[PDB]
């Protein structure tokens, strides 16, 4: 019986009084009795004290915890229990049921959703979908790339970064949606029931399905029976060669809600891939007033929530490593407008050029982005030199937040080959009288268990230790 | 003694009254007496109309006209009159008087500016440099990319797009400042004097020079001596290969203003230009409250004017064409920040694919761009897909500057290869009930004279007919 946790903890004081806490725990636990098994949870606690008020949020739950097993003969897997829908047609909602569905050419599937951002701070960033924790544990001040999600994860996600000063900045990210294609021997497809989950839960069931034609072109097709939310799709796929794969999809949508109403819609998405094994993803997507996603539709009856109703949707993915000249070059762009709110722009950039000048590898990377700090728009750029000196490096920089700006000169230095490394930063936030900042960040990454701690400290600031644990146990008595 | 007329000239109504005419010309007379002579005029005279008021603008000048003469034996051209400096380390001033200054490896000088952006009607577009007039005939609505400027176009220019319902867009542009480099065996001069002109005018000279160090390196130096305003500058300049070349420059300045008070301040400036023969330039610039060029002294010592004091400066441009999959993809973009007035963020992006789907050559064109409609920002972006038709194509177009969307549909057709072409454009601006647009747009373009005229009119909204021209002929009596 396996057991992946993953812990976070942080200690702050305020320079005007305040102590908080911070604790979180994320993990799955595997067992294998063909019938195999796999339970998600997720958990976390925070305390604050000021002058009068403690306060607490408190939280626990299995996000999905389900049974699953493999079958020789039908290339297919079966899992039942409770899971969310995960479609390359539809959009996702949790469930409590069964599902039966169908490794082959990498152009046609989908892979690992790299989020990027920027921190102010040593920060904690947690990535989820839905309510469901998909990533959560510290990152050391500056661009930031986490590239550790599983393997199938699919749709937008919510990414929070929760700063060491208190600031939460939170966005948006929008995974890549890889064309369902298929080889025309082969038959793709998806067919799950049970009731929807989390709002005893509406009884739903979903199919999806991708034909190969005889051309390099294949179809495919998908309906939503939910009873009160129907709605049915279908959808052009085609492939090419190193230019990519290409599909457009048109869904309509059936909604009645008591005394309320009953809406109609349609969306169209075309969705472009140049993947495979340089990535670039672009997407579009555009849908009706009246058309919702079984999610939406669940909100809307269950939570009376009409919010959100989307219009437009652009997204460009590019990662593009020019080994060349020695540069990498990230872009994430995602710009969302609505029917009932307005635009949501999110995007982060990033250049990273490699340089030789006196000695070999010194560094310099500028990156860009934008998020929201609390419904305004929060606005980064970064600007990194870094001159490597022995098993160490020195770096210098600078950072601007919004109208804050910080100077940082730092050293930093790994052992073990990387696995382990220790840095010190020194600087100055000015943008308001200026303030010193002084800060320790050092991690151990050893494949079995994984584990960090760090120190930050700012003048008339605030003070705060945080440690973060992740690694791999068996529990079985 | 050669001209060159360039004549503009359009008439439109109201639908609520109003009429209007507009009619400008500029050009340049030439005369060969080793004595050469070069006479830039420019005017325009404008009315209107409306309930009681008529209104009237009215404007000519010569620019400048000097004589030029070319001396076998230095390598220089001496030229005295009224001009205006153009030097690659100080910014641009009009003044009467001579100068001596030094084809040469392209890598070390300067290219011709394109500007690029985006009108909604068919606009007549006029690029200016202080108050020079560099560009202005008619534009068919659309993206816009005027390639028409003299080789020796040097630092920012002023480009404001008069669109055919009266709507004035104005932005800025900055030209690549190349890398003022040089072979080590060569030298590079500018030695200048006289007095500023446009305010008789105080005394002044000016002297700049680029040295050949041994190395693929190179520095170069320039003074301004203007008594009140006195700034002295060095800089590095280093060459590469194929991955450009590079430079940096100091620049201090002394300004002293009557019972205003004394200013002291520098600016550094790094460039990269990666252009031969794709081009890639990326360029900064971050100077001090007090610094001033001699045109921000001059507009500060006779015109009051102190606005408008430069912070930081960034300014990018990517003009790559992937000849590979048949796609170009030009960026201009120009983030400039001051001391006492708001940022300025102006940019233009476009990306032309052509494309083969059932014959040859359907287009795909997608761009975007910001300028500014009175103070206020003016965000536009354009889609359009063209499809070749034998001598003609058909094309549909969707604009969407600022809340006002347009849908466009049109033939157009071409003729005498490409010299003549006459297109026929009819669709609906939705963003405010909609209307109908009807729009006609003819060109001519022999080598020795061009000639076009247009035609437009909206639903309850404007009717223009507007004709420009522009050619070469030689006024000798
Ligand atoms: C062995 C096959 C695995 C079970 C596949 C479940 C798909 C059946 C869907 C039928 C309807 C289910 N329902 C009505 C309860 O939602
Ligand atoms: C034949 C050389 C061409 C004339 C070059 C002019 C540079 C001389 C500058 C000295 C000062 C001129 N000044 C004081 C009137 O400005």
């Amino acid at each position: 019986l396996m057991l992946d946790y993953n812990l976070n903890g942080t200690v702050s004081r305020n320079y005007q009084g305040g102590d908080s806490h911070q604790f979180s725990y994320n993990g799955t636990v595997g067992g294998n009795l063909p019938w195999r098994l796999r339970a998600d949870y997720q958990g976390s606690q925070e305390q604050s004290r000021y002058n009068g008020e403690k306060t607490t949020n408190r939280n626990f739950t299995w996000s999905r915890f389900y049974l699953f097993r493999a079958i020789p003969r039908w290339r297919a897997n079966l899992t039942l229990g409770e899971n969310n829908i995960n479609s390359d047609i539809f959009r996702s909602w949790s469930y409590t049921g069964a599902s039966l569905e169908s490794m082959l050419p990498p152009r046609l599937r989908g892979y690992a959703p790299q989020i990027t951002g920027i921190a102010e701070t040593n920060a904690r960033v947690v990535v989820s979908q839905q309510g469901r924790v998909l990533y959560d544990s510290m990152v050391p001040a500056g661009p930031f790339s986490i590239q550790d999600l599983d393997s199938s994860v699919r749709g937008r996600l919510d990414v929070e970064v929760i700063e060491q000063n208190g600031r939460k900045k939170t966005f948006q990210v929008d995974t890549a949606s890889v064309p369902y294609l298929t080889r025309p021997g082969q038959v793709r497809y998806k067919l799950v029931s049970g009731r929807s989950r989390g709002y005893e839960g509406p009884v739903f069931a979903t199919g999806e399905a991708s034909w190969g034609l005889s051309n390099q072109w294949s179809l495919y097709g998908g309906a939503v029976l939910a009873g009160d939310y129907n709605a049915l799709a279908a959808g052009a796929g085609w492939d090419l060669g190193v230019p990519g794969t290409l599909s457009a999809d048109i869904t309509q949508s059936v909604a009645r809600i008591e005394g309320e109403r009953t809406f109609q819609g349609k969306s169209w998405r075309l969705s472009y891939s140049k993947r495979f094994d340089d990535i670039t993803f672009a997407g579009y997507r555009f849908s009706e007033r009246n058309y919702m996603t079984m999610e939406q539709y669940l909100n809307a009856r269950y939570r009376n929530d009409y919010s959100s109703r989307e219009k437009e949707m652009y997204t460009v993915t590019l990662n593009k490593n020019v080994a060349d000249w020695n540069t990498s070059f990230n872009l994430q762009y995602s710009r969302q407008t609505y029917w009932d709110i307005r635009k949501t722009d999110y995007y982060t950039v990033s250049v990273n050029r490699y340089f030789n000048v006196f000695l070999q590898g010194v560094a310099v990377g500028l990156s860009a982005s934008r998020s929201k700090y609390l419904g305004r728009d929060n606005d980064s750029a970064y600007l990194r030199i870094s001159v490597p000196l022995g098993t160490g490096t020195a770096s210098y920089s600078g950072s601007m937040s919004n109208d804050r700006y910080v100077n940082m000169a730092g050293y930093t230095d790994t052992f073990n080959d990387g696995l382990d490394s220790y840095s010190l930063n020194a600087g100055l936030n000015s943008g308001l009288t200026s303030q010193r900042q002084i800060n320790a960040y050092y991690s151990h990454r050893s494949p079995l268990a994984n584990l960090s701690a760090n120190i930050a400290s700012l003048q008339k600031g605030y003070t705060s230790f945080g440690v973060s644990a992740s690694g791999g146990a068996t529990i079985t008595g």
